[PDB]
Parts: structure tokens; C-alpha cells; sequence
């Protein structure tokens, strides 16, 4: 097994993936390490299971079919494993927490939002279809694009929506295009 958190690249109280040398810290993995279960499989592994058992799974889709599919355990699943992807990238620091908006000339959102906020609305099991997720997830880049205008922060937004959006086409398998 790895020596580090594959999501933080940290040292520390790790628990390792029995089906891969992965490691996690226990609230880094998504969903939380489970309490026993041995073996244990990480979220990588499971996601893989699901492309080996459907290989048809990995065809193309279309994004509006994709928003629309309910929350049944394996879409619950994979915005899990979209979630912890974005934690993967260290720039994702700028957005784990609750955010607050004094600048001058700028106003806050009237719906602000953060990756710790979702975290928790999937752990809660609130989001009924992959759109709420979605519109969660791309909500957080939206509103600090507005927030910071023409500063030149504006484009830590930009490259973690990159990293969330290649993400999503990845494991939702979304149709290729020019
Ligand atoms: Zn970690
Ligand atoms: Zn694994
Ligand atoms: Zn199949």
C-alpha cells in the first residue's frame, strides 16, 4: 500500500484499500472509511467494478440523460467518486469551506456554496437526481467568478471547474465532441 492519502498526498492514520495499494485518510475517502469490512475496497475499486461488470456502461451519453437519472446506489456512487476527485486537486482548498464575501465593489452570491456543503448533502442523501448535485457543483465556480470580476483570483474557479468538468465527462461517460 501507499504511504500517503491518495486525496491530500499526506502522512497520517491511514486505512489502505485491500484490492488496490491506495490509502485514505478516514474523512478524505468519500463515503467516510466504514467502521469494519474486512476486505475493504476503496471507491476507485468500486467505481471500476461497476465498469467491468456493464462494459456498455463506458458507451457515450448525452449530459441532459445523465442530469435526469435518479440517485439509485450507483449514480449515488459515482458523484462520490466525481466529489473526491475535485478533493484530489490541492486548489480545491479554496472552495472545501464556508466562504464569506466583504470586497469593495462586489456583492455575495444569494446562494453561496462549498464542497464541505455538498459533502454533507451526499452523506444525507438529499440529492434525489444528478442534476442537484451538478447544479451544487457548478454553483461554487459560478459564484466565485462573479465575486472576484476581474481579479486575477478568478481563475482558481476556472481551473477546478476544469478539473470537476473532465471528471464528470470521465466517469459519467459523456458522449466525446468536437
Ligand atoms: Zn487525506
Ligand atoms: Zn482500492
Ligand atoms: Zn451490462
Amino acid at each position: 500500500n501507499s504511504n500517503i492519502c491518495e486525496v491530500c498526498n499526506k502522512w497520517g492514520r491511514l486505512f489502505c484499500c485491500d484490492t488496490c495499494p491506495r490509502s485514505f485518510h478516514e474523512h478524505c475517502h468519500i463515503p467516510s472509511v466504514e467502521a469494519n469490512k474486512n476486505p475493504w475496497s476503496c471507491i476507485f475499486c468500486r467505481i471500476k467494478t461497476i465498469q467491468e461488470r456493464c462494459p456498455e456502461s463506458q458507451s457515450g451519453h448525452q449530459e441532459s440523460e445523465v442530469l435526469m437519472r435518479q440517485m439509485l446506489p450507483e449514480e449515488q456512487l459515482k458523484c462520490e467518486f466525481l466529489l473526491l476527485k475535485v478533493y484530489c486537486d490541492s486548489k480545491s482548498c479554496f472552495f472545501a469551506s464556508e466562504p464569506y464575501y466583504n470586497r469593495e465593489g462586489s456583492q455575495g452570491p444569494q446562494k453561496p456554496m462549498w464542497l464541505n456543503k455538498v459533502k454533507t448533502s451526499l452523506n444525507e442523501q438529499m440529492y434525489t437526481r444528478v442534476e442537484g448535485f451538478v447544479q451544487d457543483m457548478r454553483l461554487i465556480f459560478h459564484n466565485h467568478k462573479e465575486f472576484y470580476r476581474e481579479d486575477k483570483f478568478t481563475r482558481l474557479g476556472i481551473q477546478v471547474q476544469d478539473i470537476f468538468e473532465k471528471n464528470f465527462r470521465n466517469i459519467f461517460a459523456i458522449q466525446e465532441t468536437s
